[PDB]
């Protein structure tokens, strides 16, 4: 995809991921995140990038492309500045307001919404898998039993509605500034306070429009979750009116 003079490591924050700069013929030089790296390892690194490249949009991150013919293998992406957005938070608890993380929600959906409406199943959905940059623009990465929808622990059934019980594991995740979801409760007792009609409490401060919209992505019957058509359409409802996120 793309020629080696085109690419320059600049620093490091499978294989190693590192900083650096692209400037392709015919084009201005950006700031992009560059992954570097057996047989089986090498088509496991690089099948990443081939899901990846088959999408276009603003939450899901960019794939500028891949260096295969030299040594050694890259993955170009965009780079995202504030890193895994369940960090980020927790090195901001209680900075931003509540439309600004209703925001970075609505951004998670709409990437969402994108990928449910490509065929695609995330599986892996999570605040740790949501990458953030200077502009607060949060966009689905990486292409996990206490974000994982009962359906799918119990019979394997996974959709874009286990996906959407995710989301709302993600939802409690930002309004909770990136805490862990069910603290220190083991793998198996997640397992079967989820089974026996437990729900993650509304996080301090959380207004009840979108603690009952976590709700909805949790109810136990999956085809009565809302879809991610929907979680969008009701976020753009709250920041069209901030009064409705007024009452906790």
């Amino acid at each position: 995809e793309i020629d080696i003079s085109c690419v320059k490591i600049e620093q490091v924050i499978f294989g190693e991921v590192c900083s650096g700069h692209l400037k392709l013929p015919g084009k201005r030089e950006i700031f992009v995140a560059i992954k570097t790296l057996t047989e089986k390892q090498r088509r496991d690194f690089l099948s990443e990038a081939s899901i990846m490249g088959q999408f276009d949009h603003p939450n899901v991150i960019h794939l500028e492309g891949v260096v295969t013919k030299s040594t050694p293998v890259m993955i170009i992406t965009e780079f995202m500045e504030n890193g895994s957005l369940d960090s980020f938070l927790r090195q901001n608890d209680g900075q931003f307001t509540v439309i600004q993380l209703v925001g970075m929600l609505r951004g998670i959906a709409a990437g969402m919404k994108y990928l449910a409406d490509m065929n695609y199943v995330h599986r892996d959905l999570a605040a740790r898998n949501i990458l953030v940059n200077s502009n607060l623009v949060c966009k689905v990465s990486d292409f996990p039993i206490r974000w994982t929808a009962p359906e799918a622990i119990q019979y394997r059934k996974f959709t874009s509605a286990s996906d959407v019980w995710s989301y709302g594991i993600v939802m409690w995740e930002v309004m909770s500034y990136g805490e862990r979801p069910y603290w220190d409760m083991t793998n198996q007792d997640v397992i079967n306070a989820i089974e026996q009609d437990y729900r993650l409490p509304p996080p301090m401060d959380c207004p009840s429009a979108l603690h009952q919209l976590m709700l909805d992505c949790w109810q136990k019957d999956r085809n009565h979750r809302p879809k991610f058509g929907q979680i969008v359409n009701t976020l753009d409802k709250m920041i069209r009116n901030p009064n409705s996120l007024k009452a906790m």
